[PDB]
């Protein structure tokens, strides 16, 4: 039991709901009276804080008794809340608090340059032990007041860099969409879009000019995730969360936006104090601490050696006494090859050419002297030093294209802090890859101050990853033959991606997934069928763990039961949610806990406040059976170990990822494909993270 474990106690944003606000009984009802096709049964029960039992029998459950728009209903049974499954009971208490006790209007009352910032509370109820807790989160939603088209400096390329961002169509800021695709500019469609919204809002033609301004004809025809209708970037606004922003952005802002987890806790406690439904004290929870799992690399004699961090992987570049580390595997496509390298320097930093040259040379000459007489490829950048401007990316692309390589090349981009314009560097990488040039950008200001070799080490880690080099592996082998990260973006040709990891934690495949057919969703049973039949991955007599930011539908459960017996494989699935309502009032990290069946995962150190990752519904399909597994120390350690299989050393908060590498990279590939990056089959098969 818990009396022998290394536990650290920490406060979370869970507050005990008072007795008077917990329903004693749940009540079963069915619609006895007639209902038409436009009835919308799900909305009807959801409004009255209920839940559907059977859609066909029009049966539901309410957290209260109704003594009689609402139609005539038939009472079936009453049941003590205590006899109800914890997951069902939590939602019924939420519905009771929402519908009967009006928690949403009371919460609004408590909380009542070109950025419009809005504040809101989000709530959920959790059953922990025999008690119900309200999860209380306070969020800040900011909106760019300047519209999407002018914001992106009227450039179709900059617009593509916004795929995966949240938007609102100006008149309705209550509907939040996600950019998933673009299209060529058309003056005919621009007229057609305007004419539709004039009709919907009963507008005069004058209204469009008044609302959106001087309309752009050569404007792109944007498209979105939820609605098949065409979008006009001039008519939309970017919407984001202040806590979803990167650390670098946060530094320039005032203290309130970079607040610590402890200080964020003090704000939550203030809302809890004014809320009559809950006790004021936050829930104290016991947390396990994850082990700092070692990594394996090869030594100069190609023998495995224990390493605890990648912070010393390329320390031998500067330090002559530092231990030389060699990769586990280099793909056959780039094995001991002289890669035609390009050195791209931003025009605005031309004065520091002497310091730039001496930095690129001292790094590559020390790398090449070791890359020679080993599997590692060499970088040959002789006479391929070129200047570029962010104002004309197309100009420098026309200069490179003139040289027909038709082979794998590299480009080291030396840039400067241009803020929003930093997306032009991402435009350069994307367009460079269309020409088969893998590239990495670095900010000169930061690299110039790197006297310890820290950034050089991180730059080389990222270059290795982009070249699909399996530098380091996990010291501990898992029961799983495969750990598969899955993201399902799309109603289009390619609807998703699976990033396949082996038992050692190395990328075996970056597998794009084609959607089944028009008018149907990309479900887990179909992904498995696709991997076996169209991707050529042997998935029989295997132990496979799937990682997804999503829940399994009821229809999938039986198909997954059949697939497990058909493959003679153990198929597991766990839900990993980066966007959740939990908050841990601490600056500590490498910690995990379980709150009413949910795993609360806090892996990485952060400069400012950090949000935990929620782990939910760990399922097992084996021998035609379905089994719900309890989130434990074993999986959390495995998930933590997977946040360490990072080659994105130059990005994010520190060395390790917030979310495990298989799911993290699946999401990054889906975004990259949305921004119209090229799909290079050979490279993805070899695990090249060229899109990072
Ligand atoms: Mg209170």
């Amino acid at each position: 039991f818990t009396m022998v474990l290394n536990k650290v106690t920490y406060k979370i944003n869970a507050y005990k709901i008072k007795e008077e606000f917990i329903p004693k009984e749940v009540h079963f009802y069915r619609i006895k009276s007639f209902v038409n096709e436009a009835f919308n049964f799900y909305r009807f029960v959801n409004f009255y804080g209920g839940m559907i039992i059977n859609k066909k029998d029009k049966s539901f459950v309410l957290p209260y008794k109704v003594d009689n728009i609402p139609i005539d209903i038939e009472y079936i049974k009453s049941l003590k809340l205590e006899y109800v499954k914890p997951e069902i009971a939590e939602k019924l208490v939420r519905g009771y608090l929402k519908s009967v006790h009006k928690i949403e209007p009371e919460l609004s009352r408590i909380i009542k340059e070109n950025i419009k910032v809005e504040s809101y509370c989000e709530y959920e109820v959790k059953k922990h032990d025999g008690d119900y807790y309200l999860i209380l989160n306070f969020r800040h939603t900011a909106s760019i007041t300047k519209h999407l088209w002018d914001f992106v400096n009227r450039d179709k390329a900059l617009l593509e860099e916004y795929v995966g961002k949240k938007i609102i169509f100006k008149p309705n800021p209550k509907v939040r969409y996600t950019i998933s695709l673009v299209d060529a500019p058309n003056p005919q469609k621009i007229e057609e879009i305007m004419s539709h919204i004039i009709k919907y809002y009963k507008w005069s033609e004058d209204m469009v000019k008044s609302t959106f301004g001087e309309i752009d004809y050569n404007q792109p025809i944007m498209y979105c995730e939820e609605i098949l209708e065409p979008f006009a970037p001039q008519f939309c606004n970017l919407v984001f969360y202040m806590d979803e922003l990167d650390s670098y952005i946060l530094k320039e802002l005032q203290s309130y936006w970079r607040l610590s987890n402890e200080n964020k806790g003090k704000i939550i406690n203030e809302i809890a104090k004014k809320l009559r439904f809950i006790d004021n004290t936050p829930k104290e929870l016991e947390f396990m601490k994850f082990n700092n799992t070692p990594l394996l690399v090869k030594d100069v004699n190609k023998n495995p050696t224990k390493i605890y961090s990648t912070n010393t992987l390329f320390t031998w570049i500067y330090n002559q006494n530092a231990k030389i580390y060699l990769p586990y595997d280099v793909p056959e496509i780039i094995r001991n090859k002289n890669l035609l390298t390009y050195i791209l320097i931003d025009e605005e930093i031309k004065d520091e050419l002497k310091a730039i040259k001496d930095k690129v040379n001292k790094m590559f000459r020390n790398y090449n002297k070791i890359a020679n007489k080993t599997e590692l490829p060499k970088f040959n950048y002789a006479n391929r030093w070129k200047y570029f401007s962010t104002d004309d990316i197309r100009g420098i692309i026309k200069e490179i294209k003139s040289e027909f390589n038709d082979e794998i090349c590299f480009a080291l981009i030396i840039g400067k802090e241009k803020y929003k314009d930093n997306d032009y560097y991402e435009i350069l990488k994307k367009q460079l890859f269309d020409l088969k040039i893998i590239s990495q950008n670095i900010l000169w200001e930061n690299w110039r101050k790197d006297d310890k070799g820290y950034m050089t080490n991180n730059l080389l880690i990222q270059i290795m990853g982009k070249l699909g080099i399996k530098y380091f592996i996990l010291d501990s082998k898992t029961p799983y033959d495969y750990i598969m990260g899955l993201d399902t973006g799309l109603n289009h040709r390619v609807g998703g991606c699976t990033v396949v990891y082996d038992s050692e934690g190395k990328i075996r495949r970056i597998q794009p997934i084609e959607t089944p057919a028009p008018g149907e969703r990309l479900h887990l049973p179909y992904v498995i069928e696709y991997l076996e039949n169209k991707a050529n991955i042997d998935m029989e007599n295997k132990n496979i763990l799937f990682l997804r930011d999503g829940f399994i539908q009821n229809s999938e459960r039986n198909d997954l039961k059949e697939i497990s017996k058909e493959l003679n494989s153990n198929i597991e699935v766990i839900s990993i949610r980066k966007n959740n309502k939990y908050k841990v009032f601490t600056s500590d990290y490498r910690i995990g806990s379980v709150f009413g069946n949910d795993g609360i995962f806090l892996p990485h150190k952060t400069p400012f406040g950090s949000n935990p990752v929620k782990l939910s519904t760990w399922l097992r399909f084996n021998c035609g059976n379905e089994e719900g597994l309890k989130i434990n120390e074993s999986i959390m350690q495995l998930l933590y170990d997977l946040t360490k299989m990072n080659y994105s050393a130059l990005y994010g908060e520190g060395r390790y990822l917030r979310i495990p590498a298989p799911i993290h990279y699946a999401d990054k590939f889906v975004k990259a494909l949305g921004k119209n990056w090229k799909i290079d089959e050979e490279l993805l098969k070899h695990g090249f993270l060229y899109f990072i």
